[PDB]
């Protein structure tokens, strides 16, 4: 069959990748945008999902990942192990991913001492996967197996059939909404700063809705530098760093942890999660030529990635024994 | 009284400090080396005592530290949590210092599924204090309380009186024995190197006493750079880096981190722990004037210099009221 592949992202590349893999077949991977130009540049990378399949295509994910993470090809992966603390207020029931990650726990009083102004929370390691060296990894690994790269910005599913392609696997993200519509995929803009601290070995997450859910500051450090963030804008479109947001962040990640007072500022994007009820994971006819569609993973696309790429593989197959 | 301290690493200047915080006097500090020349700027700086009084001394320190943990002026002391692994391979009984150490416990199957030479051990949090980070800061402490420093090497006790001083804090560490001899002061020399792995979030200390006692690889995470080491020889004087030994550490890293082959390596430095079955901290009349011992720290003396510096204040109280 002749493929295409739409979207160079986490979700296309590991997806073109994972087909490639299970069927050995010509494919395209077709994207307007390039690292690190793409959403998942922006992400932290830390692997935790939000709070019915998706969790067994997060815990594949995660098994996937914590194969690599003690080889020496982790680095180019951009993969690490990493230890946290997630901070609430009320406290509540235990997550659905409890068992997928390495020991996890309660904090005990003595730590939730450390944050003041939250009183219960857990502790666990997980691993972060970098985004910008991940779809360096994933990119030399598909060139490697001659997955040949085009940047071009499709129109229509309808484009791409004409130029004779047999399966359209659409991995557009956000941008999906303009090749099919779909109101349920809203852009929940993000934006963040990776600031200099070295000193921080520990990813931090805070749960406080006061501010629309989701708008509450967070801290989770990389390799070069620690992602400083916590903002969520449904409906928000603007591709441009913004100074209240910019404050909004540092004030809360400040109070989280006044050590970073004197932190450089490295950086600073903004991006846009693509948000839906369920992620669309579908097999479809196109009107006038079959489509895999592999869009809206919220602010999880890096933790449920490779789950994702999997079934979409399997649905690959599914369309190929027609 | 006019006092005088021998040793400007973490013990003679955390001494110093302390002692002019309790009273308050005429402090000077001597010593032939001074930052970064001295044996607390060799250390890692990993809070964690090795396997009576003692245990207190350390329990203060940790808790001294991890007050200052969470404050703006923690960059400059060099200060921040960790989480981390220590290995061992029959199962053996939880430490003294399990209830002191924040949330400690028993590693799960899963984890020590990720050291393959390893079949227990445990997971706990606990702090770095950066030696030279620590003595930079002392000393700026010091210093805004006109404690004034000289350069000099004392070739005895009885020189210093002489001079006119009262009290004499004998902070020499492993050099101690050359004022007084003492057969149970005896150099276990160290080497570490410090690499570039900026991924490394955990530190990682094993207990494998095949090349004697300590001779056993170790990770251990800091601000710029990651320190790696595992090399303890009683009796050896050679403040030189050594090959054989630079090459024990790399293959003994390198086999529980793999990820660390490609790590550039940015120093190496060799230094001496000053062993002793149990800590000098005591009272003496010199033969010809008082002197409070306090040397003898082993591989654990940023860990518990903060509860051997009130020791050693409390002592020079018990002299003034004489
Ligand atoms: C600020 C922020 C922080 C985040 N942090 C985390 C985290 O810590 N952990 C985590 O798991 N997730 C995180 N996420 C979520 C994660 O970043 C996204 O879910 C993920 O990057 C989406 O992958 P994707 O391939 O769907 O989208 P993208 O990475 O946006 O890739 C979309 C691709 O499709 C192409 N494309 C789209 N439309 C068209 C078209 N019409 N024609 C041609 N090409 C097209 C684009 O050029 C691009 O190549 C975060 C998201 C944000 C915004
Ligand atoms: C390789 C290595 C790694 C280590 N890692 C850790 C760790 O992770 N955690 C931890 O808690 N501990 C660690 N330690 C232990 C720690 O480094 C020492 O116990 C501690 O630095 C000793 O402090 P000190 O002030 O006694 O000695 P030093 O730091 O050696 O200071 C001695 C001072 O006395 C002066 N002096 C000595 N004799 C004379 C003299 N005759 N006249 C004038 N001045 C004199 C010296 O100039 C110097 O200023 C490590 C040690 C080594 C060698
Ligand atoms: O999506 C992101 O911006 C980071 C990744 C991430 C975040 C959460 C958050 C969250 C989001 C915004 C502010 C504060 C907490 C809550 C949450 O429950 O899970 C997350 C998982 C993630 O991977
Ligand atoms: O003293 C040092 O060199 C590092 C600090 C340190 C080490 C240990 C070690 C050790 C020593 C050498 C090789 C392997 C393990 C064993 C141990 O049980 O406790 C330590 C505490 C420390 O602060
Ligand atoms: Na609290
Ligand atoms: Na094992």
């Amino acid at each position: 069959m002749r493929v295409v592949v739409i979207g160079a992202g986490v979700i296309g590349l590991s997806t073109a990748l994972c087909i490639h893999e299970r069927y050995h077949l010509d494919i395209k991977v077709y994207a307007d945008r390039f690292t690190p130009l793409t959403t998942t540049d922006v992400a932290a990378g830390l692997w935790q999902p939000y709070l019915p399949q998706e969790a067994d295509w997060s815990q594949q994910t995660f098994d996937y990942l914590l194969s690599h993470v003690h080889s020496p090809n982790a680095e180019n992966l951009g993969l690490f192990l990493i230890s946290g603390y997630n901070l609430f207020h009320e406290a509540i029931p235990d997550p659905s991913w409890k068992d997928t990650v390495l020991g996890f726990r309660k904090l005990t009083p003595r730590e939730l001492d450390m944050f003041p102004d939250y009183g219960y929370g857990w502790f666990h390691t997980s691993l972060i996967l970098e985004g910008k060296n991940y779809l360096q990894w994933l990119t030399e690994r598909l060139t490697e197996r001659g997955v040949k790269f085009f940047q071009r910005k499709v129109e229509s599913f309808e484009e791409v059939a004409r130029e004779g392609a047999d399966v359209i696997v659409n991995c557009t993200g956000v941008w999906a909404g303009a090749l099919q519509r779909d109101p349920l995929l809203q852009p929940g803009r993000g934006q963040i700063m990776k600031v200099d601290a070295p000193w921080m070995k520990h990813f931090i997450l805070t749960h406080d809705p006061e501010r629309g859910i989701y708008n509450s500051p967070y801290i989770i450090p990389g390799t070069q530098t620690v992602t400083l963030g916590g903002i969520f804008q449904l409906g928000n479109w603007s591709e441009l760093n913004n100074i209240q947001d910019h404050n909004t962040i540092w004030e809360g990640c400040c109070r989280l942890e006044p050590t970073l007072k004197n932190a450089r500022i490295i950086g600073e994007r903004t991006g846009f999660r693509p948000v839906r009820p369920q992620i669309r994971l579908e097999r479809e006819q196109l009107r006038t030529t079959e489509v895999i569609h592999n869009y809206g993973h919220g602010g999880y696309g890096l933790t449920i990635h490779w789950g994702c790429a999997l079934e979409a593989a399997k649905l690959f197959g599914r369309i190929l024994e027609e």
